[PDB]
DNA sequence: CGGCCAATACTG
DNA sequence: CAGTAT
DNA sequence: GCCG
């Protein structure tokens, strides 16, 4: 459907991103949920009482909405730190988060030019900066397909039995993808071991991969690869590539995890938590012991999960297609 | 007071 | 480990 | 931020 409180969610959205780039995770989550509510609603909130009546909206949020209605403007959006815009600019560099952005700001940096010429950058951050504009763009679904096929072909070259599945936003059927997430496994439950070394060198052979961000190749148990690639020919931009290699016994949970969305995964994992269970990309466990703070103290037993449906079932949830997980 | 939309993988 | 990432 |  559509949001009937746009004149409201617009002002709130500003604060949400403001608190988020400043590291106030939960308060930012608060506005997130409030904004999400005001949308899936049916009519324009006209009363303070009508606000409090919406789950996710309490006294505070409601008192905010009346000002956007009575004043047409929120006096809060004008007291937001002047650093926010710069912090957002900085944290959009792959490899730099709230802490680095805040440090750079305190050191007096205000633009990417300042970062380029004066800032201390990690190796990942330098790569992020070099592809600053490209990394903020989403590619057409068709391009994602080409990248995914490029990886599959390279993998099945030294083992036709290797199964390669494009997950993430691609599997959820989106029209555009931020990056390409590829899951690789093997039904024989063992031929997946030590394939990263070969796969990556192969992709570097053709010049497909242009930069590596996260890739522990000295360890034979390497689980993921986060990097950069670019297809051949003119008019091609550098795209982020995310690859995970998993044992067949973990295929179901890894597929579920890698498909997402991130919100969906967090919601599902939270659900499992309430049932004394734990869900990760490796497996769904039961009889998990946790303390008062909600932290895991006990391991638990790994439950049988041959397919994604099994996970939902064991959690008492009705199955949802990847497209129904686009939260 | 304090958990919430989690649980886990690299980097240095 | 803290930071950043998925 | 919300909510118990
Ligand atoms: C960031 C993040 C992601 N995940 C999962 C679930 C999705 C996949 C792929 O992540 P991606 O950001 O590419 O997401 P994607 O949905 O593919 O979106 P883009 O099109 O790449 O932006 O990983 C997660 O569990 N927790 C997180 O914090
Ligand atoms: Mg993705
Ligand atoms: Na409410
Ligand atoms: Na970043
Ligand atoms: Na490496
Ligand atoms: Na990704």
């Amino acid at each position: 459907a559509t949001n009937h409180n746009l004149h409201i969610t617009e002002k709130l959205e500003v604060l949400a991103k403001a608190y988020s780039v400043q590291g106030d995770k939960w308060r930012a989550l608060g506005y997130a949920k409030a904004i999400n509510a005001l949308k899936s609603f049916h009519k324009p909130v006209t009363s303070y009482q009508e606000a409090c009546s919406i789950p996710g909206i309490g006294k505070r949020m409601a008192e905010k909405i009346i000002e956007i209605l009575e004043s047409g403007h929120l006096r809060k959006l004008d007291h937001i730190s002047e650093s926010v815009p710069v912090l957002e600019l900085f944290s959009n560099i792959w490899g730099a988060g709230t802490k680095t952005a805040q440090m750079w700001y305190q050191q007096g940096f205000r633009s990417l030019e300042d970062i380029r010429s004066q800032a201390s950058l990690t190796t990942q951050q330098a790569i992020g900066l070099k592809h600053y504009s490209d990394f903020l763009e989403r590619m057409p679904r068709e391009e994602a397909t080409e990248i995914e096929q490029t990886v599959q072909k390279a993998a099945q070259a030294f083992n036709s039995g290797l199964l390669c599945v494009a997950c993430g936003s691609y599997r959820r059927g989106k029209a555009t993808c931020g990056d390409v997430d590829v899951l690789i496994t093997h039904p024989d439950g063992r031929s997946h071991r030590g394939i990263f070394s070969r796969l990556l060198d192969s992709l570097r052979q053709e010049g497909f991969l242009t930069d590596d961000l996260v890739s522990q190749e000295e360890n034979g148990q390497q689980q993921k690869y986060l990097g950069v690639c670019r297809l051949p020919g003119p008019g091609r931009r550098h795209r982020r590539l995310d690859i995970i290699v998993v044992p067949y016994s973990e295929f179901a949970c890894a597929l579920l995890y890698f498909t997402g969305s991130a919100h969906f995964n967090r919601s599902m994992r939270a659900l499992a938590k309430t049932k004394g269970m734990s869900l990760s990309e490796h497996a769904l466990s039961t009889a998990v012991v946790r303390n008062t703070h909600g932290a895991k103290v006990g391991p638990g037993r790994v439950l049988p999960t041959p397919t994604e449906k099994d996970v939902f079932r064991l959690l008492g949830l009705p199955y949802r297609e990847p497209a129904e997980r686009d939260w």
